[PDB]
């Protein structure tokens, strides 16, 4: 039984354990073993969790950053109540509210239950107002009634069980460049360079120029400035093979010290990448495809069994005015003082050690040694230490510690880049891969999400083994949560399916055909098995039940995306829910930009300013394959300002055409809120997209829905990859309620703008620490820093809060007046 469990592995994983074992790897060995043994006591130790700390691992609480209805049931019966309660009261009041006339009822403790939202993986417990649970605010804004069942913990406990599994070397290191065998038409160098995080250990040196038609020899010893004594345990020699007569041709890195701490002896083949001139920050495991991939055969001078030494000998072993890059005079200065660092700028440790000479072993014992003693640093200084430019393990072992007081709420918002981090790392075996694992067991909702960063990336040969594994390893600590994301995936699997054919047929046969034939699809037993009752990749806690075939469809532009609805009859309206399933996109852009728009989301509703956004999901799940959360009840700009005949939001001027629109889905004295909803959400994306860059931005990309709220769409496009602010007319026209003047409902308007700018100010080293480590993404409109400094300009983090609010203003006033 245990191979169904490795056999499911393998197809979840999208990839063979047996490919695991035929590498033959001790590194991929341990791995697989240490962590097999740490999930599955993590899941011996979940299931020791009580009935109530089961609930917070399964369905962690939905918080957001006057009386109401509320209808509540229980499990035996589908007889409900209706309560009045406030939204000030407690679960645990109106529990006993439910309990006290269901005794009424029937014949005659509230501790005991647990009310879950009607036909969702979501509970409301604890000690918190109905006010404080988004599922109740959700409800709130929409004017429905939160539909709630009374969940006793003997029902809970059966959810639980049923879920059930040396410095002596003074001489300069150098290697042999033997051989290898190449590609290209001239003649041909091979550059090496010992590196530490992005900058050099000491000077690079270049190979001899060698005939093209090659396949070459050199045996040309390439000795580098620097001691083997001083080589730091995180130390990289890149090499960088290119011809010249300057086209580069390959590049390739490697640990001088393996996972064991071993100085590495001798003879290596290096399998190398295609380049594009070092590549430092590259992976330093060889390329997958060694039947074309251009070898290079260098050699490790035997210099002895040494190993790099332990902790233990290691041990043995003007400024606040420069606070805010450095002068070689202000980083002795930073040197020198570094006990007082230590003592009276804890948090600037990063400083610190960027100006801590990494080439002398005696350096970096005496660094080493102030960071064993260092105090914890907040989570924003963490964040900023776990980039590659602080490469040392120790170091990045630290930054790790100061994480482990992150929320849950706080690991969810960083987490897609905690795991682009992980392609820095150089081993297998690391902190930040267990820190990963361990709140991944503890939280299904992390481990969830956990999960689908790294498939999606499955595609990718440079971390298809590293991800392989710790996706393998998250599955030995749930048994249960691998099954219920192997019914995810090939629901997935069959939308990919569905779209090829839909794809094909709209090319010979029209839309409504192809609808049609789309519809048939779906209805064979296999589609309409796949596709149903299933936790949405988006959100594991919405459940995707029957599927709306009828409903279904697809858009007529490029990649056809799929539309797919779906509904519940349990969770009543909460059911009705949809997903859109794209393919061919890179959907990673769209994601990024989504979570800091949700970032600014929860940054501005902590300061008490809820600007009514909507953060609709968005979750890649393949090679250019992915799915985007359905935004019920809303339509695009241009579809609006269509002008179309025959119904309500036909204007005499196009002006009119959405303000028309809006007062049609909100009659009468609903009118006014909606204004001010659209004025809220249009403030927000406007702020949003000023900052994160976001052009191209016309009637197409912007939808608004049917309660007034603004919200953009489609961003492949942000970081000015220089744009200037975007605000139209027409929307003008609505927040100054269709008058042509209208200071006060406009300048109040300004001030939206304005407030929610500096809020994001104050937290702009967040969004710079943030953007740092996606850098690892390797997303094209995110590479080099040009792309970080539009950050800082469009956050004018060098500048003080009213100097730039000043500024901001500057480019306000130049949008509203070409309008
Ligand atoms: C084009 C369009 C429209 F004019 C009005 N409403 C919806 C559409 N529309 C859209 C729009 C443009 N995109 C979105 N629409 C909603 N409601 N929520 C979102 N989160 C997004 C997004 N991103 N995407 C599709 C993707 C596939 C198949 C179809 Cl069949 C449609 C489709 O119809």
């Amino acid at each position: 039984v245990k191979k169904l469990i490795n056999s499911q592995i393998s197809l979840l994983i999208g990839k063979g354990l047996h490919e695991f074992d035929s590498l033959r790897d001790p590194e991929v060995n341990d791995f697989r073993t240490k962590m097999r043994q740490f999930c599955e006591e993590a899941a011996a130790h979940r299931q020791q969790l009580g009935w109530v700390e089961w609930l917070q691992y399964s369905f962690p609480l939905q918080l957001e950053p006057r009386a109401l209805l509320v209808n509540v049931k229980f499990e035996g019966s589908e007889e409900s109540f209706t309560f009045q309660v406030s939204t000030k009261d407690m679960p645990l009041a109106l529990m006993a509210c439910a309990l006290r006339k269901k005794a009424t009822v029937f014949r005659q403790q509230p501790e005991e239950y647990a009310l879950q939202v009607n036909g969702r993986h979501e509970y409301l417990y604890g000690n918190y107002p109905l006010c404080h649970f988004q599922y109740i605010c959700s409800c709130l804004h929409s004017g429905l009634t939160p539909h709630l069942t009374m969940v006793h913990s003997s029902s809970i406990l059966a959810m639980r069980d049923e879920q059930s599994n040396l410095w002596s070397l003074e001489q300069p290191f150098s290697i042999e460049l033997i051989e290898g065998r190449k590609v290209n038409a001239m003649k041909l160098v091979v550059q090496a360079g010992l590196f530490h995080g992005n900058e050099m250990l000491c000077k690079t040196v270049s190979s001899s120029e060698v005939n093209v038609c090659s396949e070459p020899v050199w045996k040309q010893r390439l000795e580098f400035d620097i001691s083997v004594c001083d080589l730091p345990r995180m130390a990289r020699l890149c090499f960088a093979l290119y011809a010249v007569v300057d086209c580069p041709i390959a590049w390739a890195n490697l640990m001088l010290f393996d996972y064991k701490d071993q100085l590495k002896t001798g003879e290596r083949c290096l399998y190398m990448w295609p380049s594009v001139l070092l590549n430092p920050a590259g992976t330093v495991r060889g390329n997958p495809n060694t039947e074309s991939a251009a070898a290079l055969v260098i050699y490790l001078p035997e210099v002895a069994p040494v190993y790099f030494p332990a902790l233990e000998k290691i041990l043995e072993l003007l400024r606040e005015i420069l606070e805010r890059e450095l002068y070689e005079h202000e980083k002795d200065l930073v040197w020198k003082m570094r006990h007082e660092v230590q003592e009276h700028f804890p948090e600037a440790l990063a400083r610190l050690l960027l100006v801590t000479k990494w080439n002398k072993h005696e350096d970096v014992a005496q660094m080493l040694y102030l960071l064993c003693s260092w105090p914890e640093l907040p989570v924003l200084s963490a964040l900023e230490l776990l980039d590659f430019s602080f490469p040392d393990c120790y170091v990045g072992s630290f930054a790790i510690k100061s994480l482990r007081k992150l929320t849950d709420d706080e690991l969810f918002q960083y987490l897609l880049q905690l795991v682009q981090v992980l392609k820095y790392e150089s081993y297998l075996d690391c902190e930040l891969t267990k820190f990963l694992l361990g709140r991944a067991l503890a939280n299904r909702k992390i481990g969830h999400f956990l999960f689908w960063h790294l498939r999606s990336e499955m595609h990718v040969p440079s971390v298809a083994l590293r991800f392989g594994l710790i996706m393998e390893a998250y599955c030995r600590g749930s048994t249960h949560h691998m099954k219920v994301l192997m019914k995810q995936g090939e629901a997935l699997s069959k939308l990919k399916a569905l779209n090829d054919f839909v794809k094909v047929s709209s090319q010979k046969t029209t839309k409504p055909q192809t609808k049609e034939m789309m519809h048939m699809c779906m209805r064979q037993e296999t589609y309409m098995e796949a596709l149903s009752h299933l936790q949405s990749p988006l959100d594991p806690s919405t459940l995707l039940e029957e599927v709306c075939v009828e409903q279904c469809t697809f858009m007529d532009s490029k990649m056809k995306p799929l539309w797919i609805m779906y509904s519940s009859e349990e969770a009543g309206s909460a059911g009705n829910v949809g997903i859109i399933f794209k393919n061919g996109d890179d959907l990673r852009q769209d994601m990024l930009t989504l979570q800091m728009i949700q970032l600014m989301d929860v940054l501005w509703k902590q300061e008490g300013l809820d600007l009514r956004m909507t953060p609709y999901g968005c979750l890649p799940t393949g090679d250019r394959t992915g799915l985007i959360e359905v935004v019920l009840h809303s339509d695009t700009i241009a579809n609006i300002q269509l002008n179309k005949s025959n119904m309500a939001a036909t204007a005499a001027f196009n002006k009119d055409a959405l303000l028309n629109w809006l007062k049609s889905k909100n009659p009468g004295e609903a009118l006014d809120r909606a204004i001010e909803e659209f004025t809220l959400s249009c403030a927000g994306y406007c702020v949003a997209t000023y900052v994160l860059g976001i052009g191209d931005r016309h009637s197409d990309n912007i939808m608004i829905r049917e309660s007034g709220q603004l919200f953009h769409i489609d961003f492949g496009h942000f970081l000015g990859n220089r744009v200037p602010f975007i605000l139209t007319y027409d929307f003008v026209h609505v927040i100054q309620q269709g008058k042509t003047n209208n200071s006060e409902k406009f300048e109040r308007f300004r001030g939206y703008c304005e407030r929610a700018y500096t809020i994001l100010r104050r937290h702009g080293l967040l969004f710079l620490h943030l953007f740092a480590l996606m850098r690892a993404a390797g997303l094209p409109e995110l590479s080099c820093s040009k792309d970080i400094q539009y950050l800082k300009d469009s956050l004018a983090l060098g500048k003080t809060e009213e100097e730039a609010l000043k500024h901001f203003r500057v480019k306000f006033n130049e949008a509203l007046r070409e309008s």
